[PDB]
């Protein structure tokens, strides 16, 4: 057990349980699989379902998380409605229910997340062939969403789970099968619905989000680019928590922000004389410059297949959303020629 | 640098800085002293003030934390107004200012918190003489607040700082001087002001708070009891994050909740047939019973001075706020006879 640290702790709002407890006279809690701001996920044995091992996501007993979970539920319903055979690469929901205020969602039991595998492997990056397969699947998965007028908005390695994270050793861990699925549709959004102003986890937030110019499907593609990169080098592309620094970092890695965007943003405070307001010759300046570099310098190799990866990444991190690569285009990219046939 | 984990991370809203930076052409940031939900505290050299080392509390650039900080500021102003010579045992604020949205407060540089000293010492508890001195000062400090129509509402070991945490070794750490001060008046509340429904950090939350019956000065005294205990055994008295469990724990440790309170609470969901709704013969039941016991069983010793401590604690954890020990009574308690003369 852990120490609460404030009047409003993540520790609050959870459902108490102990291994061996049953829910709805049906799910036997076997073990806890993880915790997130939303709640906990627990491994259960489903007894109205053969003994099948499932992943139960138990949501906090709080209005905001419960709202998000009701929204997540019908996003999952509309997913099963458009892909009965689970060929779409989004996680399969079995059932859901309110449990004394805690929304509960049952999913097929998967493996470790692509983040947690990495972390548990000392942030040693995935080999390129594995990055290719993973990236490919991630694009299919999210294109499916995009086709049905959805935007996930919170794509990140923790929300991409290996179907099975069994691995081999060498002193280094290597996953046996890079089959993956996309999870967490709590923030997912249809085109007709209200859009939150701020929408992604910092490291995967797209510039149009930062500058509140509006967002839609393209901001996912930005997230995807940032993930592919992370998979390839093993650390986040934008390690920052401040808007101005984040923008400073983009500029350095990607080149300058288009004035159209600078001019149109209500977030005018980060700009002076028409450019980003950021002195490179301060300590903050020194920090960004010392801690990141132009995108193409992160290449491990000179081989073509590596350069092809970075062309893909480079297109996904296009500043201007309308010019940014779509995921349809993404699946046609040279980098993926092997995996298509 | 650390990984953001959600759309709304603690990592967000902070002010970027680097050691060596100056603020207001005055404070030279020397080192970071810690982080909390509110912001960061940094050690600075004040150059409009002799070179004095101060603790600068830099608040996030966010409406809720900034509101709390404006409130914290005038609570500190009214404290200097009623005790010019800093004899009151609350921390001394030197100055404050808005810095591009970040409220900044300057304090005398103190030492490690009573929690962090403990933690850094493997949760080995403070000897009783030290507990006595600490408890005594904590009571004076908060009585001062109580006298001037205040309630801190967030008393906890992290908010009680040693003036100087220099220590001697033996394999065990022992602080050389148990002089302490009370910090963090972000949640502090006058009697005429609006009272938040929920007000303390879980482990120090008073039953009248949990059951939303109203609260005022007495709920601090509850917190204080819980702290004294923690100081004496080295771990929290109520290790829980759920209301019903928490109430279950109280009952076991303290005896049964007064029906008056059960009956009057709008939080009627935790009660059936007039008592707490809690089956002791479930696993949850088994957990509470196995993980805590009646208050007086935590005694390390049989000596009178130990029993005296527990009479004090026992009175501070009176269920009924009006019957609960006041801090005036507290300072007169037998346990403190040594320290008075
Ligand atoms: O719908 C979901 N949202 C998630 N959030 C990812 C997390 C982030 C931080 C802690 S968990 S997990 C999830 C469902 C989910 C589905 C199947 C699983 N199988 C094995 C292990 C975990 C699993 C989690
Ligand atoms: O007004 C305040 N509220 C605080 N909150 C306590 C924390 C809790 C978690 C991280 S910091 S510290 C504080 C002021 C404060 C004042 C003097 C100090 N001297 C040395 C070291 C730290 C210091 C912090």
């Amino acid at each position: 057990s852990r120490r609460a640290k404030s009047v409003e702790d993540d520790a609050e709002g959870h459902l108490i349980y102990h291994v061996g407890d049953w829910l709805q006279e049906r799910y036997e809690i076997v073990s806890t699989l993880g915790e997130g701001t939303f709640g906990r996920v627990v491994q259960c044995v489903d007894h109205r379902r053969g003994g099948a091992r499932v992943a139960l996501k138990i949501i906090k007993n709080v209005e905001k998380y419960k709202e998000a979970a009701r929204l997540e539920i019908n996003v999952l319903e509309k997913i099963n409605e458009k892909d009965p055979d689970n060929k779409n690469l989004c996680v399969q929901m079995f059932d859901w229910f309110d449990y004394h205020g805690h929304m509960c969602i049952s999913f097929e039991l998967l493996g470790l997340s692509t983040f947690d595998f990495l972390k548990d492997n000392n942030y040693l990056p995935y080999p390129i062939h594995q990055v290719r397969h993973m990236a490919f699947q991630l694009c299919q998965a999210v294109k499916f969403l995009h086709d049905n007028k959805l935007t996930h908005t919170d794509l990140k390695p923790e929300n991409i789970l290996f179907v099975n994270s069994d691995y081999e050793l060498t002193d280094e861990r290597s996953v046996k099968s890079t089959a993956v699925r996309v999870v967490d549709f709590g923030s997912a959004t249809f085109d007709h619905e209200h859009h939150s102003t701020i929408v992604s986890t910092r490291h995967y937030r797209a510039p149009e989000v930062i500058l509140e110019l509006g967002w839609s499907q393209p901001c996912d593609v930005w997230s995807i680019g940032c993930i592919i990169f992370e998979y390839y080098v093993g650390f986040t592309l934008f390690q920052t928590h401040d808007n101005r620094e984040h923008l400073a970092m983009m500029e350095r890695i990607l080149g300058p922000i288009p004035s159209r965007m600078i001019r149109k943003t209500r977030k005018q405070k980060y700009f002076y004389r028409g450019r980003l307001d950021w002195d490179e010759n301060t300590s903050a300046g020194r920090y960004v410059r010392e801690n990141c570099k132009p995108l193409r310098r992160y290449l491990t190799s000179e081989a073509e297949e590596h350069h092809q990866l970075f062309d893909l990444i480079e297109s996904m991190l296009e500043y201007e959303p309308a010019k940014r690569l779509t995921l349809g285009e993404a699946l046609q990219h040279p980098f993926f020629a092997r995996l298509r046939a």
